[PDB]
């Protein structure tokens, strides 16, 4: 009746969501990789959330690492292995060579190695062991005909132990071999590889598995980043489709677009603001996180092609203060250079920020600059993730998306996430009479009756003024329209 | 006069199309593949099909995996291989190396090998066998040679006892050569090669049948997938375009669409709303689904850029009850990310949601947004996958696709799929006077007399509301028209 | 006076002309490939069509397989190598490894082997001679420099002997070396080499002449199947501008198109439909095939786009009957996907069903289904070849292609195939205020006197209707005309 395996939970966020459940119970699990990538953490970050989450003693072997360097650098990670080890909850069992250049057989004893570990396993009751590099003792023995015996033999004992246990291996090329002999990933029964992937000039880490037998889990690569807190993946095809909905509105700070809007911007959706660079796309933006202080509700700004101090002045300019919001803890201003963290690390930032300071709305002052740098594909998958995080969290989002071209659009967006989007405004230059003014329109939104007008509007001290549609004229979409009464 | 060579069926769903019958009876058949395609699984199944649907005893020769092993992870397919050793159909030979660092001869002794395969062959009276791992034994010997000599060996004495196998050896590129040796290839008569292969961050599984000798087979790569019943190929070029037509007309739910069709939408059709953001395609497909459900009969709506919840609200806006259609259990809703699974999973889990509701009507809410990250090629095999099923089974079928541009549009849609549709149905924005209006077209209806009109509408808490023509003005197409009285 | 080499003719279908003249006399030839090219077929094929052809006894020498699989895997293709055995005309020597495991020398006797060989073919008087692989003696011996010796050897002994030779040897890449050891290719006069590329999830199987010591040939690859009579090649370049031409005028099925065509088209020409979908291309299709059935010719239609129910049904809503002109045995449907074989197998396939139906006239439902996955060379020489066959034989051809754009067309056709048309059909849209309206164009005729006008016609159930030309009216080609009276 589809009996499933029986699956040890790692608590490493997003991981358990890829495996389907965790990893298999007496089993081994092959952690292989590259230098850099994360490979000592994630079977650390393993028996320490053992021990802590479900009181699961366990076992970390070393053999490149001492002791004392492995409880240095767990450390930083806000945790202490040392005080787990003095509660005889974690060993750590010291396989390491030692700083000599003696040697006696050339080989390695793998029985003595097993009896050491099978005694650990017993005193300690471990349910959990990690093996920091079993590669560490084939380099004596190269052969992949005696790594394919030896790696057997200390697998097959581990299942008669019964302990769960998390093997690591090396590699050196990101899309190459599994493992270095082109026989782990044939002895073990699941395989899971970290990658340090170098493209242009950046790096980005993905996590794989490659196979568990006897059991589903999620296939591909997916992103994760190392934080203060140990490892943090995001598997996106994991999200799903399910968010909420409601008829609830909310003012966008300015009168007359709410009408425009037929009532104001439902609470629980996604809001895109479009147009070219200069026709106000920013003052819709002030402008909506102000009429949420207002209110007295928490939003974020999420600023990057504006400083701080450059937010305030404009906002001043249109008779906005946004240092008075700030001091009521309503207002919080987020600044940073598109380049200054990677796709990844922006969607766990927003994520981050949010969780901390509860937000009733955020915006994003512009995709199109996260966009710089960024394939169509891996742009589109960060839009999801935000989008699909605030609508989850119920939090209204506005976005800000530049266009490329001022004059002769045939699109709103080049980055197709419109159908993403709720509700959409477009903001565009005018030509009359030979000088540039500027058009709002409500485009589309999904909720509601929304105004068909594409009406001219102002921009003073005072904010944006809308007035009325260009009845006397054809073509106004073009941008560069003929007067026909 | 062309006699054909007999072969074996193999039951594995599409396996026996590509094969043009099965496998060669009397010889066997290499599948070769990297660490984690299912080469275990496609020789597990192989035995466990025989033995259940034709009575056919059968043999699985083990190398890596124990007989403990094999059995538990059998089980998470719904299979019981326990049951069949029990009696005495299913019979597994032990060959594991064992966990031991002791060794006798350092070689392997093929001809015990053969001799105890051969028993249990005649006691069970075995038809079927697989072997686990041929090149688990030469890697003792490794010379090109000598594996050429021993592979040949077991060939032909396997072809002397009578019985089918399936040998399962390994790789380590997915476009490297197809064994490790570049041995098995020349040796054997019939070559499988699985492959698991990694395009962008996505792995797509696939099979193909390199040779077969003395018989014909379809060629290339076929996609497939590992479910909870096992391995399941589909192999899009068996499809045939043989499917049924008929002049039975149904409702699209709008009832002067209805007109404009020339009296309904043909039941045995694809039907293809094609148009910018916003222009009110998910107002159609809503309506369809409910006209379906308002004559009694099922429908499933899958959803891809909105969720249910959603989904409810905006049909209540617009006068529809999508709940109570659920309760009266007429309406599924399907609803998951594009990004959730890959595009041989949609297709598979869109069949599998008709095969189990049993739909007079399907809907695709967003084909767009299945297109997202997928090659021109690979969408094109998907759509043409679903509306060959869809017409195979007589479901009328509604499908959504947005442009991606909103005026001056050429074409009708980006994907080149309009040649499968045979009734096109364009909504489009018109700019009037300075406002955003709307039109809708009946482009062409491959069976039918339609209205040539394009018409304009508005969209309304009771749903379309279809108008005149534009009479008056030129240029309705491009979108922003002029006026010539 | 450059007197040529003699040559002994294959009677491999395409081959003989890639050769110009078949294999030269007295000569060794190496035909080298990748498993699965069709190595053996091709020197199994080579001995049976001299026996039968020409009564010339030949000799196949084995290595890998046994008399019984070559004379069991032969007759897939209709012929019975085990009677020729019989008759005393072909000779089967058997070099076979045997299964076993003993061995004496560890090498390989070829002065033995060569002996073999030199009485079969005193015995039998052979002219013919083929090695199944020779490869599988280098094996034991596997230095370059050995190769290269005991190769020359093999190959001088059969100059000697007299004997036309036709040596097996492999390869594992497709575009890697002509064979193993770089050394073959430079020993024997004569190179021929076998492949099977993937590209993309389709395979392509061609053949190469790299060489002809002392004669000419032609260069680079050529197409080739395997079908149930064995290998049969294309060799585009082989086809000469040599076809023939004539005043011969055959009706459209349309009466109002024959008078635009100048008293209907060339019965020795190639027609071109185009336009967007939903013009009427099919409509033209379905009379013109009619139309021969009416006169009691013959004519076949090949269906992509739509399945033999479908065009069933749309022709009886076109006043036709198709079922009728089936039982006469005049009309011939023929129904499959683009997708369900290699623009290689659908090229054979239009040739077969021509050569068994000997149609008067032929029509292509559309060359851009055909064109699908296809890069443009590939589908040219799908095109030449197709229509060059037409031409050849006789046959009236009506070919349909479909616009990726229903306005503003610059173009008629994206594939560039309007040199190889030699009358071209244009149907169109035309916005006539505001409605879709169609009009027809006769483009180019380049035998006869053609009309100008582009004339608004209509679709109804009695078929095409074809009116005026829009005299009041401007920019008609574009789609959206202005009028002006
Ligand atoms: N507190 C922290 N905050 C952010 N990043 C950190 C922190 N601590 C460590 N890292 C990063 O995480 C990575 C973890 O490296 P790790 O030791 O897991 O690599 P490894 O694969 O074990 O190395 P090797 O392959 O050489 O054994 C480090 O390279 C480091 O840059
Ligand atoms: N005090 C003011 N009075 C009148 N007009 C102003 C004032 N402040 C700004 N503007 C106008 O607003 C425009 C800038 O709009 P905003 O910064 O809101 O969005 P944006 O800069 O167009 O977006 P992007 O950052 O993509 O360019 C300027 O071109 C300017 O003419
Ligand atoms: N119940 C299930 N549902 C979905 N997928 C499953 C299920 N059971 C197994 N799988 C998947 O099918 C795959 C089958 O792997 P399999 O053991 O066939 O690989 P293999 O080629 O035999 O491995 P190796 O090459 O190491 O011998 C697994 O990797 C697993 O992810
Ligand atoms: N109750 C309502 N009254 C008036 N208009 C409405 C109402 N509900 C929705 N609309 C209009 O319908 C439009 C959305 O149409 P719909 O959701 O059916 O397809 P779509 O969203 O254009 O397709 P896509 O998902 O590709 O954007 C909105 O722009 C909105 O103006
Ligand atoms: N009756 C038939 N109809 C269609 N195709 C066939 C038929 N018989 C054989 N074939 C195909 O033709 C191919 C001929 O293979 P062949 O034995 O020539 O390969 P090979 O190069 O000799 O193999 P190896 O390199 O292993 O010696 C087969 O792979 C098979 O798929
Ligand atoms: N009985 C009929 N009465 C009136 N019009 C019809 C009838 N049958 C079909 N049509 C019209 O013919 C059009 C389809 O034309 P046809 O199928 O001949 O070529 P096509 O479908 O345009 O070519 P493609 O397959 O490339 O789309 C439809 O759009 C429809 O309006
Ligand atoms: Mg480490
Ligand atoms: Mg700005
Ligand atoms: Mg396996
Ligand atoms: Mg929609
Ligand atoms: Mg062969
Ligand atoms: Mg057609």
């Amino acid at each position: 009746e589809h009996q499933a395996i029986a699956k040890m939970r790692t608590m490493i966020e997003g991981f358990d969501d890829i495996s389907h459940g965790g990893l298999p119970i007496g089993r081994s699990t092959l952690v292989s990789g590259t230098s850099g990538t994360g490979k000592t953490l994630f079977s650390i970050q393993f028996l320490y959330n053992g021990i802590i989450e479900f009181d699961e003693p366990g076992v970390f072997v070393t053999f490149e690492e001492t002791p004392q360097d492995i409880i240095k650098n767990a450390r930083s990670f806000g945790w202490d292995l040392a005080k787990l080890v003095d509660e005889g909850k974690l060993f750590i069992l010291d396989a390491s060579p030692d700083p000599e250049g003696q040697e006696v057989v050339g080989g390695f004893d793998l029985s003595a190695l097993i009896e050491r570990i099978n005694y650990a396993i017993q005193k300690y009751r471990a349910r959990r062991v990690s093996i920091d590099s079993v590669t560490s003792v084939f380099q004596q023995y190269d052969a992949s005909s005696v790594v394919r015996r030896e790696l057997f033999r200390l697998v097959a004992r581990l299942k008669q132990i019964g302990a769960t246990t998390v093997m690591t291996t090396e590699r050196i090329e990101e899309y190459g071999p599994i493992a270095r002999y082109g026989v782990e990933e044939f002895v073990s029964d699941n395989v899971v590889i970290l990658r340090n992937v170098l493209e242009g000039e950046r790096r980005r880490r993905t996590l794989e598995i490659l196979k568990l037998r006897g059991t589903s889990h999620m296939k591909g690569e997916y992103p994760f980043t190392i934080t203060d807190h140990g490892i943090n993946i995001f598997p996106l095809g994991a999200m799903r489709l399910t968010q909420r909905s409601s008829n609830v509105r909310v003012s966008s700070g300015v009168v007359r677009l709410d009408e425009m809007c037929g009532g104001g911007f439902f609470k629980d959706s996604i809001i895109l603001a479009t147009g070219a660079t200069g026709t106000g796309k920013t003052l819709l933006v002030s402008r909506f996180v102000e009429n949420a202080c207002a209110n007295k509700e928490r939003a974020i700004l999420f600023a990057y092609e504006e400083s701080r101090a450059q937010l305030l002045r404009n906002a001043y300019s249109w008779g906005m203060d946004f240092e008075e919001m700030e001091r009521q803890n309503l207002l919080k201003i987020v600044c940073a250079y598109p380049e200054s963290a990677g796709l990844e690390d922006h969607l766990q930032i927003i994520k981050s920020e949010i969780n901390d300071f509860k937000p009733a709305r955020i915006a994003i002052d512009s995709l199109s600059a996260l966009a710089r740098g960024v394939s169509n594909n891996a742009f589109r998958q960060f839009v999801i993730g935000v989008t699909g995080y605030a609508k989850q969290e119920e939090i209204t989002g506005l976005f800000t998306n530049t266009s490329d071209q001022f004059m002769g659009a045939h699109s709103i967006t080049d980055s197709h996430i419109e159908a993403i989007t709720d509700t959409i405004i477009l903001l565009q230059y005018v030509e009359i009479r030979g000088e540039m003014s500027r058009a709002i329109n409500v485009f589309k939104m999904r909720g509601s009756w929304h105004d068909k007008a594409i009406r001219e509007f102002m921009i003073s001290d005072k904010g944006p003024d809308i007035k009325d549609s260009f009845r006397n004229f054809e073509r106004i979409i073009s941008g560069s329209p003929t007067r026909i009464t």
